[PDB]
């Protein structure tokens, strides 16, 4: 056995379609009763219903939350959660939403409880982005972790095919970068596994049929465990240069995730053929082949290009991506990430 | 020959690849001095390099334009222009920012210089929307409406495909039923049957290559065109639907006038086939399921149900349809809008 450590984060999860029903039970529990529930834009009927729903538990609605967590959005609602008297934050949405309770907890020390509606995994992560001055940071720590979590597949119904694919992605994109974390051990593993066994069954079924609720259910457990092993274990390449091409060209999230997995994949499976054999087996072939088959099985986008990335941006990203020296089990080299970025942007299967 | 009544508000419109450039240019020609370079938190870098551009003749940036245009924001944003004792705003950006722009400029009576990174057309409507208390409001009038337009399609190169795809049709949209309105006259129909033209040969071409120029001004244009018919004419049911059903189900605007669009013009079809004659003979002779068939070439989605809609959504979304009486070639009834919004959600060629 190779040296490990396991630590378990604090967690409470509640699992079960129709549990959001239940979000004044888990407010009583943690001895509080006056939350802030928070939502895009996109999902304010939603929210508004929800802190109808609590009556006297819930001391206001915040539904302005904004892609990228930017501070000034922050400012204001933490504002509101001041002016609201509010004792916790009820976070309604996906990792946009999740993020922004995560922020107000940084600022305000906000018990969180997240009601996921998308894969992203956020919700079991002690990580936040934020957005000041027009640039993208990132830092982590117990003080962002959510307390609770309640995860109800029927919230889920909604989501709209194309993002459910590249989101299901990006949960998928968790999982198999803890296969070869460098702090890797058997528990991640064993979840990461079993998340990807769940998203690659489910995601499919999802695809054809949005409304049914088993194959939602499972989707939503996949996600959870592969956000559980983001929030872990040490990620790699596959999270590193998503950031950096998000960041500096302003790419939609989840669809640079499901564009560069196959690629970036393919890219650590030369020297980690054995950590990735799990998923190879998965998606049955090679890991990063594979999942560009099992991609293109859910319609995702496949190619940088589609991302509107042009041809004269992939040499100043393989610069910024070599930037900072990070951890890999194969070391980043910069003409290997070009070639990489060269099979992105093509849409290329993976070789 | 029908009657018509035929209204145009100034406003000037430069058009070429790599007219940003000259943005100083257009604040001097309209005596101006101190400009609020207005964005969105993430485009706040491109928002401060054209301030640097500006030199002396930028005032301020102000970086924070937010979805549906809050009034809360509005707020900040007035009094940072006030402050800086700005004389216009320069609106960078997508729909959001020339939305804060035209806000600004109700209250304060900015002159606004508009650059267009996006489809979505509101730099030549006099339409403003707001959200006041979490209430989405509407209003439109001649102050409203931005002063000068910069469009360089270099800004658009990197506008996803798929919201390229789905914000195009939503553009062809305003045209499509520009072409039937109640108050429908010649210059608004030349101008939409130019602005399908334009999207019809362009949005094939930019999702095959993002970067080709030519076919990005050529989408452009027609954006340009599609949004002016929508600030000219009187809009009907394709625009009735979608803001009821994205509005009351939270649904992505582009995404739901992409999946309506074949359905409801196809309904006008039905009795008004003659007015869509024009579109009708840019897609392959019938309008309605000619733009089906079009959004298919796109790869736009086709359904209600991939929009995540549900089976129970579609009865309280005909009533809530039929809620206002309103004008349309072909009379609106509760059980037709039912049956099209069922074919919509089954994702069906009319
Ligand atoms: N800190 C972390 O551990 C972590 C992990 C993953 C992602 N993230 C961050 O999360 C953000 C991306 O999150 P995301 O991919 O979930 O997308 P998102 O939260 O940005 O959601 C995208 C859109 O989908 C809508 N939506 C979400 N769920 C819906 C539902 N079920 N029904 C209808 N509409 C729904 C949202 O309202 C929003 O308008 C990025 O900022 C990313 O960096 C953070
Ligand atoms: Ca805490
Ligand atoms: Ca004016």
């Amino acid at each position: 056995m190779q040296p490990f450590v396991y630590m378990a984060a604090p967690a409470r999860i509640v699992f079960s379609a129709g549990s959001s029903a239940d979000v004044a039970e888990e407010i009583r529990r943690l001895g509080l009763s006056r939350a802030l529930v928070l939502s895009t834009p996109q999902q304010k009927g939603d929210a508004e219903a929800l802190a109808s729903r609590l009556g006297r538990l819930a001391a206001g609605v915040f539904s302005e939350a904004a892609m990228h967590t930017p501070v000034e959005v922050t400012k204001t609602a933490v504002e509101a959660y001041r002016a609201a008297g509010a004792d916790c934050v009820v976070s309604l949405g996906g990792g946009s939403t999740t993020g922004l309770g995560k922020a107000i907890a940084l600022r305000t020390d906000a018990a969180q409880i997240v009601i996921p509606t998308t894969y992203a995994g956020s919700e079991v992560t002690p990580i936040l982005g934020q957005t000041e001055n027009g640039v993208k940071t990132t830092m982590r720590g117990p003080e962002i972790l959510p307390e609770v979590v309640i995860y109800d597949a029927e919230l889920t119904l909604g989501l709209p095919v194309a993002i459910s694919m590249t989101s299901g992605l990006n949960a998928m994109a968790h999982a198999a970068e803890a296969l070869y974390a460098r702090d890797r051990n058997p528990i991640a593993s064993m979840m990461a596994v079993e998340g990807l066994r769940a998203m690659i069954e489910a995601l499919p079924v999802v695809r054809q049929a949005p409304h049914d609720i088993g194959a939602r259910e499972t989707a939503l457990y996949g996600a959870w465990l592969c956000g559980t092993v983001l929030g872990a274990v040490g990620m790699s390449l596959h999270h590193k240069l998503c950031h950096t091409l998000g960041g500096s060209l302003d790419l939609p999230h989840a669809e640079t995730h499901a564009v560069l997995l196959p690629h970036t994949i393919a890219y650590v499976e030369e020297a980690a053929p054995n950590l990735l054999a799990p998923l190879a087996a998965l998606v049955g072939g090679r890991a990063g082949a594979g999942l560009f088959d099992f991609a293109a099985r859910l319609g995702a986008p496949s190619s940088l290009a589609a991302l509107g990335v042009g041809a004269d941006d992939l040499d100043p990203m393989a610069e910024l991506a070599t930037a900072n020296p990070y951890w890999c089990p194969r070391p980043i080299e910069k003409t290997a990430i070009r070639d990489l970025l060269q099979r992105a942007f093509e849409g290329a299967r993976p070789a």
